[PDB]
């Protein structure tokens, strides 16, 4: 035998020896950083639209970056990892220094109390009680460089390129992502095939300038030299395209993910709706939407924003956003009515994407797979049949508590995040650095208006066309016209012109990191993966059947109780597990702040961290059981 | 420089040579083990009273341990962790082999569908719809000799030997925990000096053998061989004896943990009572009890479960649990009132310490530490200063939130309490194996009604005298006399004579593993440590104040609000934090399955647990921080 | 210089490290194993409909799988390999518990002499001279856990995923192993295109309820959602699904490998009736049949088994096998004819697939693949022109024997089998757990009888339609018809009814191991590979040329003597050997017991193993030589 | 426990060193 404290030292030099004998792969971007450039007295210098640039100066007359050495300091700075590096980097409004090649001089420092005066729009000019918005700066971008006593490293794994300007897939994406700000009230009922059960309008009537008929047309026609995204044969894409290409859109298919058991039943996932039956006696059932959490209850119902109230609508809006200008919190919340529990209609059931959006908006992280493990958990969930300890107390003689029950996976479904977030920090601050949605909708809007110097957004050029010629374009500027007319913004100079800026569902928009990459996804992929894993993926959800049908649940008009979905099949763990992970992931493209590829990619990041994890963990025991997670492409692996 | 791979798995070789280059304690029990003895035919025996007996065969007629062979087979299969040495231990009833040292034959098996006849309680006869109670066995037994990827190993760290039935200490500690089912109903208020303001009685009136004065006096007169445990100094003492003591019992510190800033306000913790402020527009206040769980709720009501209905009160009930009769779920809940709303009173206010004890029955881990991180993050508490990109965001040029923020806290609280089950497990199974506080109120009823054989339970006289001295059993026969005229269990051959069987809220009582090391403390002194390392520990809580007081909160007579307590000084987060780590290790006390000394211990155990994480994780960063960790046993160390 | 001590080692620690930094695949299964799910009372549970059950308690009388707790203990053993937990695992026959959840009771024991109540067909309740059959276990189930000193290890290589029931891929195989059935009794002639030379029909005539014409039409017709597996284009298909696919069925395709060489000539390889010219002066020629066994012959003759006689045609004759009856070596055999000599017609040359299986049945491991290697040796084939000692002995002044000559080739056939074994043991057992086809033809009949609880067969319901709708089944049933006429099951109740079991060429069909890697193409892929590694797999074989076409050999109407067949070009020895793979490896699923699936993949990992050995073997010789060894996937390699 | 690698690779070297620890006899024509 070897003394417990050498088994115990050998299995974390074993984890680890295993871990770095794994597959590491080279990050390769799509190479968009360095190659639009525009024009310098005497020369031609980056332009750097196609990258993340929100929080460093843009020009606060044409809403472009500044100063190209801001970029190249702000990319200096990720690397390096120093603090020192970051505080020499400009944020946001700046003067273009007098000799060229220099560093901008920051107008806003310490001693700058009252900050009115720096911004261009009125929500921000009296956004903190009149002194005006404050900076905010990146967040963890030196995250990537952190190393983890558990699963693989976060350079041991990575993301393939992101799509280009030039392409036909992001046509297709910023279309979706558009698409969705226009469709972010309608009632979830209509993202769906209507031969399931009866469809319903959302309670709250908003000015809509596009339905869903319309945008599945638009996604289905619009298309670059020809080439349509979900039209396009195998044989025309890139092997790293053939695996993220979607089929033609269907009302069932639309705006949902590719993983196994999204298409099946409603849009919204039962775990973002349905609860658990009240501990003991049942004084309630699980379409009342409390979740079993242990003695005390958790309330499914999220804060419902005033809907139709979309913000960075106009230049002035986007641009101080763009200018790292600190807007969290000035998003408004409809009020409570007296008359009714239950804090109603100020807490209501997820409706809409807006919702959802708002829902995803605080969402803290793995709480929704966490909710959903806790679900689980009290509906009477089997696990995985491989795990020990799992027949009859009486024939084996033990039940397993701390490390084959609950316990264990409350843990895991928490664990990953962490890991997670570090991995595809690396993906978005040190690698990609993708621009996100709410940039390009500001790309276009200044090409539109002529902005920039010489042949700078001729790379831009190409995607408006569809977007024009799809027809889209002419109803957003037909949505941001009536958002103008808001007296926040009524006065802003650029609401009386046309804007074709994509409409944010939060006032500050995406958060201060760049877009490929999903914090949320890479999350949704890996607690998700751990819960596949652990439970029995297959497991058909017990929620009961009517008329020989098994029943689901979606909202009711106004989000007051649970309105009844009856399918032909019963929901399993895996689709639920899956449609969850889709549900929050795209959640963030419904806000505008995603696109899809930043959802499916980080979805395939997230499991490989995840089982990663498991792997390393299976030196501990020594019952040797095995743990069957399935995967989003297809077939099981075993663990 | 080195290539990533080899910094990364050169990180977690240093952590892993880290952990075992620490002080490796060696495990050393109380020797009650083998000590007590009993008789055979031509020779003697070890009782095994003193040990966890509970799950095997138990004898039908004098509720002692049946067969020495099966605690020697039940030992046998802990160490090993064999899955098939665990099938040869026998479980719940069984009959006396023939031939003598043999193992016992178990009655029950996978062929028994009707198990009625095994069970003498009518609650268990009639508990699976007629069918009868099933075999439960012990829960995760070789948890112990589990291994993990980061923090100390669970043989890498022990617990001192719990005290002996001879022992001053205990009788005071079973005495605590008995005078606790009698104030099992008894209002919150009441505990705590009245100076700090008005007290109140539970609107559910409960026959009541013992109050708050007598059990007071009772603590602090009981005494063994002229010592009381509260009373003797420090020089009668071991250094390990010295270390656990409480001062003299006040209405201030009684039934309170010895962590710094329980004494300071109420007994219950904010985190268990108070919430956040509603989302963006506040809808209702911090008194509403609505946690900030991003953009949905918490509620912070327990289930009330049905008032004075304890269970095991008689021979009967209590034999027929110890042979581990699976009861889960038969404990009744008070239904919900139609014309109130949020489901009153069938969730309401935890008032009482059941409503704790119901609480902490299905408390799932370390949601109550979660819960309270959440409260904590929405009220907007700062982290503790030392942390990177802590400053104004235009200063430092970064605000953190991957792994230094929210995130990284949310993972923490979870993350730990894994670690804390797989170390406490092998102090419970495969070292101290201590005796559940249900089965030592069983040792001293059978001891009065002259059970056993020989000088079997004169080890316990010594404990039942002073037990009588102060006056105590006289009142625990009076309420169990009340108890056993419950329909239940009135038809029942124990309940016409007397019981001093100490009352359980739980009618399966214990969960089956041993009493020594809290699974509840153990996970709640770990997951703390790590809230009060990443926060400001000092943070004084900004709940208000009015007159010059410092607002807190307590239950109202029902628990339909929260009644308000004005201090002379304000909440810090550091005795919240303690307080909650406290109120749910002592919240199994209540429930009767639990010592002090398993609270204080596993609570010293957690934080060893936590700090060798933390340690091991500071490798990871190149930020060179400051984590300021405070401990339960005065000054903070430095991570 | 080194000691020869020393030098040895390094070499023998070498091979160990090469083996070892070669690429380590992770281990994908199809999710099967727990999708497909079936009722219990209050819940579901997983039905493994299509995961290998062959062994284990079936249902008496519906014929699915008993309890699904044996077969989580089958799955435990297996992880394991303990042979305590093999023993726990009930086998054939059992009674459900009446506690649910726990283990099945096994029926038949070591005090069952006389088991002739236990079974419900005739064949097997007089098997053992009218005792009645014995149960039978599983073959080396723990086999993938065994290591190797040569080679790549079991678990160190992977097959893909094997196809679902839900997919067309495996709709396309079940027909084509069900079309082999009705097709077993064709002349041999009949499977290739007839410009080649003139067909003939099988001297014995059997009642043909299918035609080759209409097997093609069946086969290129039979599709799933409107998509033929051979008609589908690669866009549709995922990488490892394109890998597989084959084109459209033609007369010379049909039945055959898709390795290089196959298409080529008849269908039998000639290394199956060929011999050597006898040794010294010519007293026969190749056309005889005798391999040159160095003094001796080998006769190519195989045993006759009585033509169509199918076995397993009923429900009670299937679920009996299924029940783990041991029927081996109750097939009946044709007697020999006093008249003629080489005991014909009792042992005749390869004529009918049925002849194939037979060969196959009893085959002994590489038999087939080292008299193939005999037969070139002995024709006076060149060896591959990089291996040493090759030219002229004057010149080069050595010839080669013990290491550069027959002796080394002799050994490597012999060699690669066992690595082989083990290899594929891992795939079957540890991994994918296919079912065999004759269980799937179990599925079919059940479902088409209305058997089984719920939707537990709706998953086999999509491909019973294609197999009815291309008309198969309906002649399935009319040959089931007439083999149940035959008196040792006339008497059997299911007979009288409709069978839509596929027929198996065995009366205890498939091998006590899972269908997905098969045993005989593991070993055909690893022993061939070594072969045209070794030899020069371009070699025209020199069998002469008659009237400008060089010659071929298939056999005549009754397999008396060799039938010559001209081609344009002359068979090579890489094809021959492709051919024989092949024909072996498909000679089981006319046999009825493998997919298509089962040969493709595990010929492409057998050369897996095989190169792997070669490759660390080249480390001991100094003489620094080549050894072009070409794959089944195009180009070669270079060792 | 090991990954199968290691244990895989551990014997080939186990196996490698018990053929050396035998005894190695000197060649006598
Ligand atoms: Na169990
Ligand atoms: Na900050
Ligand atoms: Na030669």
């Amino acid at each position: 035998m070897n003394t417990r404290r050498q088994q115990a030292q050998n299995i974390r030099n074993n984890a680890a020896e295993l871990a770095a004998n794994r597959p590491h792969p080279q990050h390769i971007n799509n190479k968009e950083e360095y190659e639009y450039r525009r024009p310098k007295k005497d020369g031609n210098e980056p332009s750097h639209i196609a990258n993340f640039t929100k929080g460093l100066p843009h020009d606060e007359h044409t809403g472009l970056l500044l100063n190209s050495a801001d970029y190249d300091q702000f990319v200096l700075g990720i690397q390096s990892g120093d603090t020192t590096d970051f505080a020499r980097t400009p944020l946001g409004p700046a003067e273009l220094p007098k000799v060229h090649g220099c560093l901008s001089k920051q107008k806003i420092d310490c001693d700058d109390d009252h900050r009115s005066g720096f911004w261009k729009s009125q929500i921000a000019q009296g956004a903190a009680g009149g002194d005006g918005a404050k900076l905010r700066a990146w967040e963890s971008a030196g995250a990537g460089l952190v190393f983890d006593l558990e699963g693989p490293d976060a350079q041991a794994v990575t993301m393939p390129p992101a799509p280009r300007l030039e392409s036909p897939e992001l046509t297709s994406e910023i279309a979706e992502v558009y698409s969705q700000a226009l469709l972010r009230d309608i009632h979830f009922s209509q993202l769906r095939d209507p031969g399931l059960g009866d469809q319903v309008n959302a309670c709250d009537s908003c000015p809509t300038q596009l339905s869903i008929y319309e945008a599945i047309d638009i996604l289905n026609t619009v298309q670059i030299e020809g080439q349509n995204w979900f039209s396009a044969n195998c044989c025309d894409l890139t092997d790293d395209e053939q695996a993220r290409q979607r089929p033609l859109v269907t009302r069932q298919n639309i705006f949902r993910g590719i993983a196994p058991g999204d298409d099946v039943g409603p849009y919204l996932s039962q775990f973002l709706l349905i609860g658990n039956n009240a501990l003991g006696g049942g004084v309630f059932g699980q379409e009342a939407g409390h979740i079993g959490y242990g003695a005390i209850r958790i309330d499914q119902r999220v804060r419902k924003a005033t809907p139709c109230k979309d913000f960075m609508t106009n230049f002035e809006t986007w641009l101080d956003v763009q200018n790292g200008a600190d807007l969290r919190g000035l998003e408004t919340y409809v009020d409570a009515d007296p008359g009714k529990c239950r804090e109603f209609p100020a807490y209501r059931v997820i409706t809409t994407p807006r919702d959802l959006a708002t829902y995803v908006h605080y969402d803290a992280l793995y709480e929704a797979y966490l909710n959903a493990c806790l679900i689980l958990l009290g509906m009477g969930a089997p696990f995985d049949p491989g795990i020990p300890f799992q027949k009859p107390d009486v024939e084996d003689k033990q039940q397993g508590f701390a490390h084959f029950g609950g316990p264990q996976i409350l843990t895991l479904v928490c664990e990953a995040a962490t890991r997670g977030l570090k991995a595809v920090s690396f993906q978005k601050f040190n690698v990609h650095r993708r621009l996100r949605p709410e940039a390009l909708g500001g790309l276009v809007d200044r090409y539109k208006h002529g902005k920039g110097a010489g042949d700078e957004l001729k790379p831009v050029a190409a995607l408006v066309e569809a977007l024009e010629n799809v027809g889209l374009l002419s109803k957003v500027v037909a949505h941001n016209q009536l958002q103008n007319q808001n007296l926040d913004r009524s006065g802003d100079p650029s609401s009386a012109g046309d804007n074709y800026f994509l409409p944010m569902a939060f006032p500050e928009g995406s958060p201060m990191h760049p877009s490929y990459g999903a914090g949320h996804a890479t999350v949704a992929g890996a607690c998700v993966t751990m819960l596949k894993a652990f439970f029995d993926h297959g497991w058909q959800l017990n929620l009961g059947m009517a008329n020989g049908k098994y029943i689901s649940y979606e909202p009711n008009q106004d989000g007051s109780s649970l309105q009844q979905v009856l399918l032909d099949c019963p929901l399993t763990v895996e689709g639920e597990l899956n449609k969850i992970a889709a549900n929050i992931s795209i959640g963030r493209d419904w806000a505008g702040v995603h696109y899809f590829t930043d959802y499916i990619e980080s979805l395939r990041l997230g499991e490989k961290i995840a089982i990663g994890i498991l792997e390393e963990q299976k030196l501990t025991y020594g019952e040797n059981f095995t743990m069957t997670v399935p995967l989003y492409d297809g077939g099981s692996i075993q663990i």
